């Protein structure tokens, strides 16, 4: 189980170890790390998803590790309340930026392996916090250096907590 610790609260996050083995180790290493401690939800698309994992405030962009095979023909679809990583156009090219998807959005599911078909990889989902993505999702926006959509207060990323003990998201 993950929880990323927001400053408008914490959103809990139960992991497809089986279906996205890969994926899922890569980002808890990140986790582990601290690398998303201290980072923001830097590309905030209402109706659409939040996407983070990649920067601190004033929009600094952080150094990654050497990016991750695409596990995204894992029959897991972006809906509502998933987790799904971001990446450049190449497949195989996600280092540590992901998002959650706020409401179910069918074209970023894997359909084939031709550069427009194979879509972004689900990896986890919320179990607990839907409240607090939905406060995140309808902020202000505008652009930051060359990114749209970042919000105007800095939406953090305080910490992110692991944990391998019992737990009731059964």
């Amino acid at each position: 189980m993950v929880t990323a610790h927001t400053n408008h609260g914490d959103i809990v996050i139960k992991t497809f170890d089986d279906k996205a083995p890969e994926t899922v180790k890569n980002f808890l290493d990140y986790c582990r790390e601290g690398f998303y401690n201290n980072t923001i939800f830097h590309r905030v698309i209402n109706g659409f998803m939040i996407q983070g994992g990649g920067f601190e405030p004033g929009m600094k962009q952080k150094a990654t590790k050497e990016p991750i095979k695409n596990e995204a023909n894992n029959g897991l679809k972006n809906t509502r309340g998933t987790l799904a990583m971001a990446r450049t156009q190449a497949p195989h090219s996600a280092t540590a930026q992901f998002f959650i998807n706020v409401v179910d959005n069918d074209f970023l599911n894997f359909s084939g392996e031709s550069l427009q078909g194979w879509g972004y990889c689900v990896f986890a989902e919320v179990v607990d916090g839907m409240d607090v993505v939905d406060k995140i999702k309808g902020v202000a926006t505008g652009r930051s250096g060359m990114h749209q959509d970042v919000p105007k207060e800095d939406v953090i990323i305080e910490s992110v907590t692991v944990s391998e003990h019992h737990h009731h998201h059964h």
